[PDB]
This record gives C-alpha cells, structure tokens and sequence, in this order.
C-alpha cells in the first residue's frame, strides 16, 4: 500500500524512512490460488519485501540447486517472534509524535506490518534503562510491602504494550526477565558486579526473591497483562563475573537448579500465575548443553522448567550442533527458545550502522540457524533505540531494527527489521518446521515450514555476491523456478490444497 522511502547513510544498503504521516506498509494478506506462489523479496540493492507471484508448474525447467520440501518430516512447532520492550525502547517510541508512534507500533505488530507475537519485558531495570532501580528498593522488606511499579512500567512500558496488543494481528505472548533483584537480597549489595542471592536456596532471601516474581505478575495482572512465561534470570552467568558493569545476579547452574527446585518453581506453582511457563538459562548458547544437564537431570527442578531460553551475540561464533543440537539430543521434550539477540557488541563495531546489510543477513542467518536446530522462537533485543544505540546507562550501545531520531519526529527501519519480517510475518504461531533437502552443495541458508492451515513457507537467504538459480520442489504441487539474487532474502508461500 505504501513503499519504502529509502535513505542511505553510507553503508551497504538503505534504511526506510518513516514519520508521523508516512511509513511503508503491506496490504491485507491475500492468498494466491493453488499452482501459483507468492514471493516477498528484499535485496541489498534496495528491494524491501516486495510482493511478486509466479507459477508452480509440473515441468522442471531448472538445472541447478534444487530444494525439495519434505512435508512429512515434522520438527518443532513455532512459538513466535518478537523483541524487547525495554526502558530504552519505550523511551524512544514515546518520544515521537502520537502518529509516528502508531506507525512504529504498527510496523511491528500489525498485519500491515511484520506481525510480532512476542514481547520480552524486563523485570525492572537493565542497562537499557536511564537509571538503576528495582520494584522493591526499600531495604530489608522481606514481606515486599513496598513493592511497586515505577513510571518506566506504568507510564512507558505497560501503555505501549496495551497498544501493541491492540494493533496486533495475532495473539501476543509476554515473556518477563529480571536482571538484578533488590541489592539487599544480594551478597554484594549492588545492582551490578559479582554477587548472587544471599544465603542458600530455601531460605528467606530465596523465598523473597521468588515472591518478587508473583508480586510482579500480580502488578502486571492489575494492569490487565498476563504473561506467557518468565525466565529464571537474565544471563545468570553474568553475576559470576567480578566487575560485571550492569544489573545482574549470578547463579551457577547448581544455584539456579536448586533455586528453581526449592523456591521459584513451588512459589509460582502455588500462586494464581501457575500457568505461566518458566524458562531456564536465558543466557548465551555456549553454556549448553552443560547447564541443561545440571538443571534438568534433577527432577525436583525439571518438573518446573518448561523450556531453555538462549541468547546470542551475532558478531560471535557458537557452533549450533555442539550446543543447541546436543541439548535437544539430551532433552528432546524441553523446548529451546531464543530470548535475546545482538549486533554491534564488539568494542570496535559502531553501535548503530544505519542501513547495514551485513547486520540484516546476520539476523536472518541466525534465525535460520535457530530454526534448523530446534528453536521454537526468536526474540530480538530493544524494539527501538536512538541513533547512538541508547539510551544505555553504562553506554553498552548496540543496534536495533528501528532507530528513532527524536529531533526529526522520524524513525528508520533497518535491514534487520526486514530480515526479521521475512520470518515473523510469514511464520505464525503453531507453524511447524518441516524437512527441506538440497540436491547439492550451495551457499544458501534456507528453511521450510508448514503453516497451521497446511500451507507452505520457505525462507531463502543468500549471503553471497552471486545469484543462485534454484528450483524448490513441493511433491504435492510442482516446481518453483526462481533465482536467489546475491545479497538477498526471499520468503516463498503457497497453498498445497
Ligand atoms: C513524511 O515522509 C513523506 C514521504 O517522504 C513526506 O511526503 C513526501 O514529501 C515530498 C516533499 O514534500 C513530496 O514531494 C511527496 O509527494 C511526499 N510523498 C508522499 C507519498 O506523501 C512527508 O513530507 C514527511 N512528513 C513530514 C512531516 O515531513
């Protein structure tokens, strides 16, 4: 309905400019008839999820790479896609004029947008906050009577969430995660640095911390927001590091194990929020399979864990088979979910690179890798950040799919936004990954999945400079003659009935 107004800032591609009165959007979804396929294409040259169609014939005119859908090879069912509603994000979003605000929320949650169905919510402050604070900073209040939500919640986050859900295409799931607990429950009495919970699992320190979760869920419930799940702790391994710069809370796998077993699990289960799911780890994938082993081989702990939440820093290496692969192999019935993703973390990398194609490619390549290794969902970090990748109270700036320029009541949707959309918009909840074999060695990254209604969706990413002609074969309908342009990403969709 409205295309991308491109704008280059000096990197491999362009970003799409949006403002109070305009923003590139999609038309209502149309489902092409059997025999025809839909293709959404994005390219480093400038194409942005442009819709085109073609025919699925019975003639195989292709003579190069062939990807054949294998509908009967079923894998994990997809939970969803989303990003985090951090203090930083709500701050940047609410700093645009009401109309720009809605165009931005629409870009993410609407069907005219890329249909996010997941929102991660920090439990109080993290580094993408403009100040340190918790929901109960009044010292030694074990009964948690001075527990309350600050303005960041009641004024910024909760209102943006109500609004995203209100514009949301499909149902949205809320995932919560705490960075640090009140400093008076910690061995070091500081929101950051190296320190963990005081005492040992089962004590009053641990019972209070677990209650803090229920208090939180009661608070948000009072605001008419229910959570799908909460994590045991954001990056618990961070608190084991001396000098850790921002809000954290160390836990060793053992500590986490017993904490969940003796405190978190029971507490949640015995409350009105017992249906909320609990995810363990919520830390970098290199800590797997080991963390899973420790926590999950203990049935008192594992009876409470619904899934293993993982994080990743795209600029870094972390072979998936040895981590995500092995973990599935050891605990096939415990879902793997991606809760945080990052780019521009390494000290020399510019936090934000407006229009970076490399960063987009990294996002999709990472979602494909996650999807190929059993992950049921993929959650982005900050929904939006300013041009410097902030605000971040310890200057730990990174990039974000949407960059807000408050001085121009303008926001820019980066290549990452679209690479995320290529999945988020076409892989609804309940979609199930199916097989997809390549006839030969190729430089493409691809993944196929079947919608709940039975329709197909294949995402093909080409991180190479050369075009790769290819045919997709669906044994129930025919062949899709097509081409994967260099530095591009396509999403194909088609009925099978
Ligand atoms: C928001 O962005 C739109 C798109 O660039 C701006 O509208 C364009 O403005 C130019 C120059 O005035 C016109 O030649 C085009 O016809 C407009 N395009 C469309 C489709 O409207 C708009 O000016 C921007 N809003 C503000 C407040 O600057």
């Amino acid at each position: 309905a409205r295309p991308c107004i491109p704008k280059s800032f000096g990197y491999s591609s362009v970003v799409c400019v949006c403002n109070a009165t305009y923003c590139d959007s999609f038309d209502p979804p149309t489902f092409p008839a059997l025999g025809t396929f839909s293709r959404y294409e994005s390219t480093r040259s400038g194409r942005r999820m442009e819709l085109s169609m073609g025919p699925i014939q019975a003639n195989h005119t292709g003579t190069g790479l062939l990807l054949t859908l294998q509908p009967e090879q079923k894998f994990q069912k997809v939970k969803g896609f989303g990003g985090a509603m951090t203090d930083a994000a709500a701050l940047n979003i609410l700093a645009l004029s009401p109309p720009a605000q809605n165009l931005l929320l629409k870009s993410y949650f609407s069907e005219e947008g890329i249909g996010y169905n997941i929102i991660r919510v920090p439990m109080a402050s993290c580094d993408f906050s403009i100040r340190t604070y918790t929901y109960a900073d009044t010292p030694d209040d074990f009964q948690l009577h001075n527990f309350s939500l600050p303005e960041e919640d009641t004024k910024l986050k909760i209102p943006l969430i109500h609004r995203a859900l209100q514009l949301a295409q499909r149902p949205v799931s809320l995932l919560a995660s705490p960075w640090t607990s009140p400093t008076w429950l910690k061995t070091n009495g500081a929101v950051n640095g190296k320190g963990s919970l005081k005492g040992q699992p089962g004590d009053i320190y641990h019972q209070t911390w677990a209650r803090y979760f229920v208090k939180f869920l009661d608070a948000y419930a009072e605001h008419k927001l229910q959570f799908w799940a909460v994590t045991a702790e954001n990056e618990p391994s961070a608190g084991l590091l001396s000098g850790y710069p921002f809000q954290c809370l160390g836990f060793t796998p053992e500590h986490q194990r017993d904490f969940i077993a003796r405190d978190l699990g029971p507490t949640l289960a015995n409350s009105t929020h017992h249906n909320v799911r609990l995810l363990m780890l919520d830390d970098q994938r290199l800590l797997l399979p080991h963390w899973a082993k420790v926590v999950l081989t203990d049935p008192e702990a594992a009876k409470y864990v619904h899934g293993i939440a993982v994080h990743w820093y795209l600029d870094f290496l972390a072979p998936a088979k040895a981590t995500l692969g092995e973990t599935h192999r050891l605990f096939p019935n415990t879902m793997l979910f991606a809760s945080e993703a990052c780019v521009g973390s390494k000290f020399w990398e510019q936090s934000v690179r407006l229009g970076s194609w490399d960063r987009g490619m990294q996002y999709s390549h990472s979602i494909i890798t996650n999807l190929l290794y059993h992950v049921v969902g993929w959650t982005d970090w900050n929904l939006a950040l300013n041009p410097e990748g902030g605000p971040n109270w310890v200057r730990n700036f990174v990039d974000s799919p949407i960059i807000v320029d408050i001085t121009k009541d303008t926001f820019y949707k980066q290549p990452m936004f679209y690479h995320l959309g290529h999945f988020s918009k076409f892989i609804p909840e309940g979609s199930q990954r199916v097989g997809l074999v390549a006839s030969q060695k190729n430089d493409l990254d691809a993944v196929a999945l079947m919608h709940p209604d039975g329709s197909a969706v294949v995402v093909v990413l080409n991180r190479s400079s050369k075009d790769v002609p290819l045919t997709i074969k669906d044994p129930a309908v025919g062949f899709l003659e097509t081409i994967s342009p260099g530095y591009s990403i396509h999403t194909y969709l088609w009925h099978r009935q």
